[PDB]
């Protein structure tokens, strides 16, 4: 089963889930097996922190339980990585607003823009009105495609000039979309490296000028991460979360990249639910995360 | 993968997958709504039990997610149908026994001894030791095709005089796939519906048989049936399941039938895997069945 997350995590699975099984062939339970199971976690992107927890709690299991066979320990960690991911099952429900708002932040990345646009088509095609709000305001570029990508696609988007305050951009497309009885709105929003303070206090300004309009906006805080960029997704996702506080987090470029590892970082560090990962380049290749489906095709060696 | 598949199931799409997106367009969830879906599904031969479970799953997760356009419920299908198909995923696993017997069994008629020519020519071609039993002893034709697979390919073929007891003859083919090292046997079975306690008797006492010598043995009793034949498929796999059971099901001619919603018929009612699926005609045609693949190209829209 799951023959096509399989194939989307092969060389994931090099290292993790079924990756293991080569791994404890023919060895026994010692501190030189884990060690090397460590050192394999950590190259997979899996975390210090998270990779510390995972031994410990495998170390005591094998211990109390007197295992011989390290073969024994896959089951065990099938069971301790698949709580790590149920921990953050929870998909989006964006039903029953006017308009749901999204507000979408990350660092400037193919990923937070394609994930914009994946969003909004698949929102249409559930029969929702969509509108996207430009507000990366200094990205004179960024605007320009988004408005671009608007207007292939017959969906508003809501901008203003270069270098307008992002929380105004924001404001008026919330109340363009409640004129306009649109289901959901999207907000783009500046993903700058440089001064990072800067850039949290332009979030927590969006935040606050939106309750003018409506209490329970933003109803979603979605940080979009990059699984290719290892480490890096943990620490944007520690930045966004202290700053202006998460409530979902879309992985992309699951596919094809040898760092899938890292969700197990994102999972555990923060327990804020995965909505969506990326696995593909079309529409519906950004899935709604199932933990099970996800250690499924992680651990299992057949297709 | 899915997008090669989609061409074989087009004319199934009709009706199921993105067949179901004009009949959601602009409507509201309702009563109205669920009882065309549920004429939509029986046409298509998802049967009556299996459309009215969809239906009621369907009509709950809708209310516990307070949808409020129909066009919202195509993602609820894909989710549940495509759970329908999950369940029955398993990819068949022949390695790691001395020899792994399939039986394969069926109706005549649905390409029984083709189809254990095609998979012998498969395993053979991924590096595996094959040995084909003559089990359908009183068809002259169904021992000499099994025989032109077997000559074709240099893989050996047990056979008898016509009208052998087919025990016998698989009894022998194990004991001779267990002197030559054997892989993988597969072995035909006679298949005449006129008389079904017959059959089904032959069918136990080949089994029986087998596991005098291997108490394993068959690894796999896989049922072909033919998608085109709408709910007789569904019928055929009852009789066999609930008299001789089944582990496998191969479901051939998916290609250009707009029947092909029976495999939710089958998957649902019975849970059996389904090992592979035919899309066409040739060796290649036939394809490990993959349910992901086999829902993303249905539903594409
Ligand atoms: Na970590
Ligand atoms: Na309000
Ligand atoms: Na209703
Ligand atoms: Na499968
Ligand atoms: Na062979
Ligand atoms: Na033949
Ligand atoms: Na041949
Ligand atoms: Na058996």
């Amino acid at each position: 089963g799951f023959a096509r997350l399989k194939r989307s995590l092969l060389k994931t699975k090099e290292n993790l889930g079924s990756g293991f099984i080569s791994l404890f062939r023919g060895k026994k339970i010692d501190d030189d097996l884990f060690e090397e199971l460590e050192e394999q976690l950590l190259i997979a992107d899996v975390g210090v922190e998270t990779t510390r927890k995972i031994i410990t709690n495998l170390t005591e299991g094998a211990s109390r339980k007197q295992l011989r066979d390290a073969e024994a320990l896959y089951g065990l960690l099938k069971e301790e990585m698949g709580e790590i991911l149920a921990k953050v099952d929870e998909p989006l429900n964006v039903e029953g607003k006017a308009p749901f708002v999204i507000l979408m932040v990350g660092v400037n990345g193919v990923g937070k823009t394609t994930t914009i646009g994946k969003l909004a088509r698949q929102f249409e095609q559930q029969g929702k009105s969509v509108m996207l709000a430009a507000g990366d305001t200094f990205r004179a570029a960024a605007v320009e495609q988004l408005q671009v990508w608007g207007q292939r696609n017959n969906i508003p988007v809501i901008a203003q000039h270069t270098g307008a305050d992002s929380a105004s951009v924001i404001f008026d497309a919330i109340q363009a979309a409640k004129a306009r009885n649109i289901d959901v709105l999207i907000a783009d929003t500046a993903g700058r490296l440089q001064n990072k303070s800067h850039l949290m206090e332009e979030l927590k300004k969006i935040v606050r000028v939106m309750k003018k309009l409506d209490v329970e906006a933003p109803h979603e805080v979605m940080l979009t991460i990059d699984a290719s960029t290892g480490q890096n997704a943990v620490s944007q996702a520690k930045l966004f979360h202290e700053a202006v506080g998460l409530t979902g987090i879309t992985l992309t470029k699951l596919d094809g990249t040898a760092k899938g590892g890292v969700i197990f970082s994102v999972a555990d560090q923060f327990g804020i639910p995965i909505r969506y990962i990326g696995v593909g380049e079309r529409i519906e290749d950004l899935r709604p995360f199932k933990a099970d489906d996800f250690i499924e095709a992680l651990f299992a060696r057949e297709d």
